[PDB]
């Protein structure tokens, strides 16, 4: 494509031609981009000496690490922030209203959701994207404080969606690295849920064994210490956890796998609960 898309229509139009050619669900593709359009505007927040202030995380982490056919599919935008909430919503709402490659975006209000092991209780708000003047999507954002070292460093990541629909612009999006995503996903996936609600996250089983995956040999002492950091600073279960399956998990595992047929993961959650629990052991012996 010779020039970026004159409007909306053709936005939609040029990604329902990439969709198709990439073998892609357009409504997977068209949240990828909004995803990329808004962590576009969280790169621009930086501090006096040109590092990040977001770090993207979670399920929007692993798409941009293993592309759109090799990762689970959700919808939340994670990011782990390096200053205070309302200072980063108004740098966030204030990239919005400047826009990038036409894309405007205009945010809610955050808001305080409860938290047991965070003295700075997360927030969440969303962002309603334009394109050229024309409502384009709105994708859920939620932004937490930093945790030990989980901020210390950050991956680059990088996609081409944008430039597939003629938006030439170059995307590098600032991640958290992997051996902090293993060790809050694996605090969570072990989480005893006070009585009213019950820890529905069979979905970090599957994203455990693909970060696993792309740690490949590397060294587990990094990631010991992001789990032995995060577990301690929680002060709730401690460390090595137990991999517990609930008996609604089975299902909410299998959905959970929807897509990744042709990837080697175990394809029942409790063989996965065991993969993820000789992941940990392994982890926890290192030197
Ligand atoms: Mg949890
Ligand atoms: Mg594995
Ligand atoms: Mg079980």
């Amino acid at each position: 494509y010779s020039s970026p898309p004159t409007n909306l229509r053709s936005l939609r139009d040029r990604l329902t031609q990439v969709a198709e050619r990439q073998g892609v669900v357009f409504g997977r593709l068209q949240r990828h981009v909004a995803m990329i359009v808004v962590a576009q505007f969280a790169a621009t927040l930086t501090d006096d000496t040109g590092a990040p202030l977001l770090l993207v995380k979670g399920g929007s982490s692993l798409e941009l690490r293993r592309g759109i056919p090799d990762s689970r599919t959700s919808k939340d935008f994670d990011t782990v922030a390096r200053r205070d909430i309302e200072l980063i919503h108004e740098q966030l709402a204030d990239a919005g209203e400047t826009g990038w490659e036409g894309f405007t975006a205009i945010f809610t209000a955050p808001e305080e959701i409860d938290v047991p092991g965070m003295p700075v209780k997360p927030r969440r708000f969303t962002a309603k994207l334009s394109y050229r003047g024309r409502a384009f999507a709105t994708v859920p954002i939620q932004v937490s404080s930093v945790e030990a070292g989980n901020a210390d460093q950050f991956d680059t990541l990088t996609s081409d969606a944008l430039g597939l629909v003629g938006v030439p612009a170059a995307v590098a999006v600032p991640c958290m690295t992997i051996p902090w995503q293993i060790a809050q996903k694996l605090h969570a996936v072990t989480a005893v849920l006070e009585e009213p609600k019950v820890n529905d996250r069979a979905h970090d089983l599957v994203d455990l064994q693909l970060l696993e995956g792309l740690l490949l040999d590397a060294d587990l002492m990094p990631t010991r210490s992001a789990c032995i950091a995060i577990f301690e600073a929680r002060a709730q279960h401690p460390w090595p956890p137990r991999v517990a399956t609930l008996p609604h998990w089975p299902l909410i595992y299998a959905g959970a796998l929807e897509g990744l047929d042709h990837l080697e993961l175990a394809r029942t959650v409790d063989a996965a609960a065991q993969a993820v629990q000789r992941f940990v052991a392994r982890i926890d012996r290192a030197t």
